[PDB]
């Protein structure tokens, strides 16, 4: 298992210890208060309210913590996954990442929390 | 394990099928938008801006998502818990509840989707 | 989860850490050799050779592992059991017994090895 | 999860559905009667009482269940094990063997029954 900090401002992203394998099944539990720019901050799933202009996930809002595993492109993860699964083909190290637009995370501000398990299989 | 919607609106609580024993690890995930009145959602953390105005839970912010288990005081689960084991005494069945001041529920509106399961002990 | 040894030569059982509550699924392995009277010693299915002659288990042959959950009758435990869940009704302390005809137990010698840990449910 | 058959016979190994990945927990319980030539049949232990004439582990008795994890040397199972981990650097499928001297399975009998699983890393 890995637990760890995600900064919203880690425009690379947070590497974990996780390395996904065929057929594995994890769960993932974040928690805590980030901003892609705003005073205000908001929770793993985002702003509801804010447009997609440009966010490496499309699938998830700003602010909303996504994943990658090994060369996938962005999955998102919001407040966990539970029991979950990959996609047929996707597997590697988890890395996870804060969902702001490419060269826009220097004003970015908090940070998630982060619980990633290997469930039975 | 249990999965189900806990509606904001509702202030007795949504009964889970989960029965937590002595010794029990357990994992819960929620997602979901919710308000305790505003036009604006919030997730399952709530709204750290909020002020406590008398809330079932004074450790966690209005509009998270609490529990009972069995005839305890409420809980915090935000956006859920990783392995997790309670205090001692305190077993029975869990109950989601939204976070609010008692008798102010009408207005509330939307749901979490929550998972819960047992862990491995 | 428990681990322990459980004497072929005690008739009243090894009680264990376990609680078997409704709905958990637990995994048992056990190891070892024990004797029921021969010099000779059998592991934890027993003598597969030898007449039940008022076994505590008659589903198991002498010298095998069995158990107890709570005022249950005796179930073979054998070798052990992967991700297991007891019949409806069955509920209680787990409690380990070499599998003999009362009365005829202090010629016993040996003892298993066991391991019991409650999985995911 | 993998649940099959090693017949005693089978030179080769029965090979399973389980990769043992770096971090990996595994659980695995063994059942059931084989036979190394002799009429009398073991369990999954197999017979302490018959000396190493070159079996394919000498750290397992002769008619013991082992196993091959990829490229490694053979690995005792007995009856089983228990939330186990692999020494560093083994990795890859399990192939699950009968303990016997190379070139004299064609006179052996019987079969294991085996459940091998994942659990919670
Ligand atoms: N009178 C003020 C008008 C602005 C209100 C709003 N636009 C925004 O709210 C807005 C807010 C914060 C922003 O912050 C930037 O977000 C980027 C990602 O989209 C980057 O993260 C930047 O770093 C960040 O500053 C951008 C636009 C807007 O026009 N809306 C809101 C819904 C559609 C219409
Ligand atoms: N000019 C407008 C002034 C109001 C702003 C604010 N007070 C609130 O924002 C407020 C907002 C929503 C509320 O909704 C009610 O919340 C209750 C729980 O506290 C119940 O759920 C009611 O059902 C709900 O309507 C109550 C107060 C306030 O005074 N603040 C905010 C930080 C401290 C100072
Ligand atoms: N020429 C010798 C004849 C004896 C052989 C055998 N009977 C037994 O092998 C036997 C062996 C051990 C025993 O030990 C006792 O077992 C009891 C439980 O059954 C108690 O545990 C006693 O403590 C123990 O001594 C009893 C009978 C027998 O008659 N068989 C074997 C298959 C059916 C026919
Ligand atoms: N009067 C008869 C003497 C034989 C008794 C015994 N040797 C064996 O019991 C023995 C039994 C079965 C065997 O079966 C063969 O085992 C091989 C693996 O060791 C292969 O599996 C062969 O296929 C199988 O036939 C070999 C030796 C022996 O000498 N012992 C036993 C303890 C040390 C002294
Ligand atoms: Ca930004
Ligand atoms: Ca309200
Ligand atoms: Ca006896
Ligand atoms: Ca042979």
């Amino acid at each position: 298992a890995w637990k760890g900090e995600v900064l919203a401002n880690n425009e690379a992203g947070q590497v974990t210890s996780i390395i996904y394998n065929p057929g594995d099944v994890i769960t993932i539990v974040a928690a805590g208060w980030a901003s892609y720019g705003p005073t205000q901050k908001w929770g793993p799933q985002g702003d509801r309210e804010h447009p997609d202009q440009g966010l490496i996930c499309h699938d998830a809002f700003c602010g909303a913590l996504v994943m990658k595993i090994g060369n996938s492109g962005t999955i998102p993860v919001n407040t966990g996954l539970f029991r979950w699964v990959a996609p047929n083909n996707v597997q590697g190290a988890i890395t996870l990442i804060y969902n702001d637009v490419p060269g826009t995370y220097g004003n970015n501000s908090g940070s998630f929390s982060v619980n990633i398990g290997k469930d039975q299989s």
